């Protein structure tokens, strides 16, 4: 009987299936929660609103937590993440999405708002699971009446941690948040160690580009921008590095990058003059890491080497100028999520025209778009603090407290640090490792309990 | 001048050379030198230093004198002195007493030079520490001293979490800073340091190739991390022990294995909880706690026949050193290198099999068998010492009112803003270029176009 | 009529885009494309080919083409092709057969198609090889096709081997290049192309992540060492296996542990010889010995639950996969992706935790599961392959006398000067810049200022 | 015993415990020792010895001894013998003439020393050379010594260069082994030692931060992989120049950049042929050639302020010292490091920033600022040496008649089956495993299961 949903194809649920199973064996911290709370049920009654790429990582989520007893209605958060097997299995599971991979942007915004909406009025939700921000905005905007009975929103990501501090900052953010990417087990794991796995999976997948031997540059070395510098420099490319943040860059420089800038001594003037044109004419790859707007623009783009394949994997595709492409140049797709973009004009190309670059995935976050982004025994970390932070809030119930009391809850947090430690105890459990346990005497002599947490707050790892 | 005490004066005119040598490779810290030199923040102070005499300690202490302090010195470990150094801040007319090779005695006498001066307490009003002996032996032996302090700022992790014990306590008595967790000192000196040097001094004291051949480190924190990636780049297949499983899942990501010495991880100190099996393949054992007894008895009578055994962290009881003395036979190779011969107590056959290779004592060991960290490396945390050297003593703790210190008695770190002025200024000294913002940019991640760049959560 | 069978011509757009991105990766092929224009040094060659119907392949073919010669080609493995690169090739008017997905009697189906032309056999005159399959059917089959072929080019070490084997037992026809034992063949495309597609096409196929697991790799010759590296760069911990004592050598210096499956490295035969303990541990196990039985019926049966296990030598009896056939259960993941179910042959539990995932079914990996080498590493496999293609044509073996015939059947390399002539392409298609010798330094080190730069011995 | 010359016999004990030590590491040439001392294969034997007094050179020396050999030794460089071992190899009644820090004088004294005993030309039977000057003094100036000379046993790639070109004039009198090329030399010695043995030589000689700084390379031979490793493993970004093709396009794929100091890469003499933009942002040159004149005086004019230049290559000539000695002026930091000043060449301000920091004069730094290769790697080196030695003693040459010498006077390498012997001996050191073939593998490949494993074509 059921039809609530909007995938792609729902015969590739069995397919879905098949790797959700073999998802499940790579992500011991997720399926040990399920296993720890199947019993408790202590999302019971949680009817959480959420928004993440649709990928089988995602799936095992959300599979976590319907068997701890929360309802769920989805949909991705960028237009080409959704993996369609993943999505038709889930759908296939009797659970309300609406995402498929090749969404235009209206078909976006309305994915959302079916789960928003359940036959055509306001769902009963009470949590919400977000990625980048874009929901959140949509529930504080639009659906305001909802916000008042939802218990919390745990947010995955730099970019919407970012948003939700602002409306916090503000004074117009309505409900409590968990900063999930903020965990170690995340920001240092998801953030760091997926990129630098699924930024060479994309590249080759879409490009078949030997990287030994070239040229990249990567703008941005925070976590992503960490990550992403290693996944190429392991290849064999001559990697070099911007950045904004001299602590950041004094980083890139002591883990062996030349750090440079497109700008002459790192000035925007904003003309063309300004641009280090012999440096960006060497350059055969550029990966855009930020999360902030126009950080290859124009201008650089005029310059880059003929051929240079273009990248982000920052959240958001507004990193790269792809507008002022789409203005003034002809695109060739070479097949889906490749695109030849001729420097020659707008209407029209020669096919055997040199003067291109190659863009990924439209600018949208590339290790999705053009691979399947982080694996799974990667996301199993990220994933378990989703779970853990939504027992946390949707427990607290917010929206059933006294207005006296919301004032004082009325933040955003991250996990305790205990937490973290056990989120990761489960991924080293899942190498094989084996972690010593202190002597009384050793955790008397650091002042920790033998159990932890280990660290103090202070603590950056 | 003849307050002071080094190996040998003679030795002032090489570390001269290396000194200046080593200012071309500190930026920061000239650069501190060409900014407040016209100030001259530090007319009036009287600072008691203790951290190891070398030639990047030399160009602390002659920016300390160039804005206008005067210094005692002593090193904060017995093998840890380049001699040159300590002659060539003798030479300048600066009280140093330090030398490589001390015995404990000495090590005790030295800082008690500094304390003392014709006989008497100095008038000290500042205190710099790596490791916090001379900030213990003030508090336990010269507490009418501290009374005239206006701060001491403290180096190193170790040092930290024994200012951190006191303040809990209520028994620290005047306001420190960690220099530590400055990103430019933790994230610099701690981890990249040791990676230059931990490889560098195996290499000096045994001329073992490290490629292909098996390593276990303990610990995974910056040291840890720092001194794994040493002995990986060179080839060495690294095992990594951990307490912390953060830690741990940070060194399974980074490409090692997570074992631990005791089956299971389980340390009840028998010989049986040992992993005999794993001990008896690995040939290079590197500790890096800052815990006591992370490398045991039991595990030291399990290592594999002509393992070597080293100590990264601050104190030599990470390793079970004293019962080596107590049950086997020592036979120094050269200095800072013993054969411990595992046959017994009194004597030893010279072609013996049965024998570790102990560097350094089991004292600091990228010190001991080597210059430890090098000069562009120990600018950022000298310059972070500098600057935290000026901000206190131009509080003047010790002459507040009453309940102005009370406010003011804590252990801080320096602001982020000038974390990463240190940061550019090493930038710099690799001939990086920093992007600046526009104003566009800025408002869209919402920071000022100068910085700070990140809120004070953020890990790097 | 339509002279080619490809699984679906609509492609060939797309392989046509692809194809001219190729062009822009292989400078190598494309000067050579350009070179000899004018001369149409194989005007009147007719090549029978055999290789992975790629893109790259496609690039290949169409130098050849350029250069004067009629060609008809099949792929060399059941499921390497590329069917957008068929599709265009076919597009183009070339006569091809090959798809992705093959069985084995279409695979030979295939062979047979490039062989007859309209029912009878092709006057061809040439051959170009990779694995030596098409060499083995003409000398089986057509003997009488061989009386006019001038020689064949053989990519790869397999090849080479069994055209070795021919000329000792005095079976070969006709003369060969060893196209393999270029260096910018052998120590490019062995050791290089499989660092870059073996971890691409285990990502592609499972998306596990590698960092953190161990590996096994099975040899350390080139294939060996490029797939021990494509592992290693991603945070595996490797171990390799070698019979060779040199390579096993080579595998220690660059920092890995060399161990075998069997008990002091003797396989009795019998699972009581199988190292259980090391198998138990493998999350992923790669075949790259060009041997038989490398992953053997007891290697399987005690690796790790849900190990990976892929083969990127030449030939899929590099692991048992009929004893698995015989006696396992099998479930299609997606397109070759297996999982094996070890609880029996007659079906299985989808949540069974007791499988291994097998890739490819054992066929070789990266263009299996991916898309092989990619176009820059192949540039210089594939100018070897048409200088060699031009060699043996223009020396015209076919019309000699008999008697001569047998004075000249040889298996030959490229002269050196090529191999460095096509290395210098590559290089400037880097970008990088080659230093001229000074007369002086020339007859310093007694070579010529154009080369060659190396005598015959060195190894590189 | 009164027939040698060292800086300081008392150093004898402390050579003797680092020899004990280094035989523990050096099991290749320790198996030697046992397996053939019972048949003493070189009694009778007289060898002449030219290679830098290390200790492992002692190992050597005392394993030619122990199979039966005399020997009389000289270094074959001024700074590489270590005191140490040179006074152990006295003390133990052997005739050596060597100590670090020898004028050129000395250095021609030393070998003249070996080559007479008691005033007059030795007995001698057998040489053994590392880099040819030995050789060269024998046929200029001892002809008549060579006609009781079975053989030299070469070291380096130098010295074999030297050798060939006698052999093509006709001047070689004796014939000889090339160890260089064996494989367990060559793959080994000349490419992981100095991946061992750069960085630590540039640590200890200026204690400089490698990570973050630019570095450039030139030559890519066996000498500059292993150079270009060991300093890109530290984290410098490290630039490639070679003039063969094929090794600049290993240096792309390995993950360099390949520029040449001139532009397009003509050296035509002139200062306007200098990539100054290049040159002016390297930290570090290193020479690894063999040639002459790669780091000339243009170049030297044109690195960046305080740059580090140095030579691994054979002999001091790969820089152009003479033009430094000449026009600019010389400060010694310590031993074997020099500030050379390009401010002029009378005097110099202590404090100028216009300088170049050079090691070891330009001599091989490895050794001159280090102790070279590790004994673990130099134990395959000479393992080869001994096994040569034994071969050419056992030929006999010198005993054959005229015409009877003309058939075997030749430069030869060992056979496969020694350099695998070898190898297994160090994978044994490691604990490493070989795997034994099956009868029915070894078929299938076509070799014994007891190896050769491989052609003697393959490069490995
Ligand atoms: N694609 C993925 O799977 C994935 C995974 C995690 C996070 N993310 C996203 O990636 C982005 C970065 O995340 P993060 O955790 O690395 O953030 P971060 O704050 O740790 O790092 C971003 C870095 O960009 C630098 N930067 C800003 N403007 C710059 C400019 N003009 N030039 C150069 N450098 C500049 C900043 O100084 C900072 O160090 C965010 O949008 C985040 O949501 C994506
Ligand atoms: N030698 C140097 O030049 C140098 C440089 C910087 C700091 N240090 C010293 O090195 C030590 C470590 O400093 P750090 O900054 O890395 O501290 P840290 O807190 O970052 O790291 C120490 C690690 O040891 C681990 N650990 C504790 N007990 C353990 C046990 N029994 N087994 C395994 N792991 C265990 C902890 O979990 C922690 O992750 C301190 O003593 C510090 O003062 C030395
Ligand atoms: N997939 C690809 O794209 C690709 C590329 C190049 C070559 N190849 C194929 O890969 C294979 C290997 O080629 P190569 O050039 O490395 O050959 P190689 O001869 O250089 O190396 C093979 C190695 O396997 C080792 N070996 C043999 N039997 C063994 C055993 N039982 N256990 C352990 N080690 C064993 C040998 O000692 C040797 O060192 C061949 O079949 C070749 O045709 C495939
Ligand atoms: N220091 C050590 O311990 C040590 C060890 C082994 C060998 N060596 C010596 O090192 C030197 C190099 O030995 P190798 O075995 O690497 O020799 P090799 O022939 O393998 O390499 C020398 C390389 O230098 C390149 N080259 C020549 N002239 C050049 C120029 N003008 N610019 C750039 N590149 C140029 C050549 O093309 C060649 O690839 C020899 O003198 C050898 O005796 C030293
Ligand atoms: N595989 C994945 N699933 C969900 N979110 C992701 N973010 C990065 N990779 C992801
Ligand atoms: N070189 C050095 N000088 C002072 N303190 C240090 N800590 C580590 N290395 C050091
Ligand atoms: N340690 C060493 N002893 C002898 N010859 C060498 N060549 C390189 N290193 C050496
Ligand atoms: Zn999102």
């Amino acid at each position: 009987g059921f039809t609530d949903y909007k995938v792609a194809d729902i015969t590739l649920a069995a397919w879905g299936r098949r790797e959700l199973i073999i998802a499940e064996s790579e992500m011991p911290a997720l399926m040990g929660l399920r296993r720890k709370y199947a019993g408790q049920q202590p999302l019971k009654g949680a009817k959480i609103l959420g928004c993440i790429h649709m990928t089988i990582q995602t799936g095992v989520l959300i599979e976590t937590l319907v068997a701890l007893g929360a309802e769920v209605r989805w949909s991705s958060c960028n237009i080409f993440s959704t993996q369609d097997q993943a999505a038709a299995a889930i759908a296939a599971a009797g659970i309300p999405v609406f995402a498929w991979k090749g969404e235009t942007e209206e078909e976006y915004e309305w994915c959302i708002e079916q789960t928003i909406l359940k036959d055509g009025q306001p769902w009963d939700a009470n949590m919400v699971l977000d990625d980048g921000g874009d929901l959140t905005e949509i529930l504080h905007k639009k659906y305001p009446q909802m916000l008042e009975r939802i218990h919390g929103i745990t947010e995955e990501t730099t970019t919407g941690v970012h948003r939700l501090l602002d409306m916090l900052k503000n004074g117009t953010l309505k409900v409590p948040a968990i900063n999930v990417n903020d965990s170690v087990t995340k920001s240092k794991n998801d953030n760091k160690y997926g990129c630098r796995h699924s930024l060479n999976d994309a590249i080759k997948r879409g490009t078949d580009h030997l990287l030994s031997g070239k040229q990249a540059l990567v703008i941005g070395y925070g976590d992503v921008g960490k990550g992403s510098s290693q996944s190429l420099r392991q290849e064999g490319m001559i990697v070099k590095v911007a950045e904004v943040d001299p602590i950041c860059a004094m980083q890139a420089c002591m883990d062996g990058f030349e750090v440079v800038s497109p700008y002459k001594n790192g000035i925007n003037d904003g003309t063309e003059a300004s641009i280090d044109a012999a440096l960006l004419g060497k350059i055969d790859l550029i990966v855009t890491t930020t999360g902030n707007v126009n950080v290859c623009d124009a201008n650089m783009l005029k310059a880059l080497k003929k051929r240079a394949v273009v990248c982000n994997i920052g959240h958001f595709d507004n990193e790269i100028d792809t507008a002022f492409m789409r203005k003034n140049w002809a695109w060739e797709e070479v097949k889906p999520q490749v695109h030849k973009i001729h420097r020659t004009g707008k209407d029209g190309f020669d096919a055997h025209n040199d003067d291109y670059l190659i863009l990924l995935a439209e600018g949208r976050l590339v290790n999705l778009g053009n691979a399947t982004g982080h694996p799974s025994r990667i996301m199993d970390g990220s994933f378990a603090n989703q779970v853990l932070a939504q027992i946390h809030l949707f427990e607290q119930k917010y929206a059933d407290l006294p207005a006296a009391e919301k004032a004082k809850r009325l933040s955003v947090e991250v996990l305790p640090k205990k937490l973290d430690e056990e989120v990761a105890l489960e991924m080293v459990k899942g190498f094989g490792g084996v972690v010593t346990q202190l002597t009384p005497k050793q955790a008397e002599y650091i002042g920790v309990s033998v159990e932890g947490p280990f660290k103090p707050d202070t603590y950056r790892y």
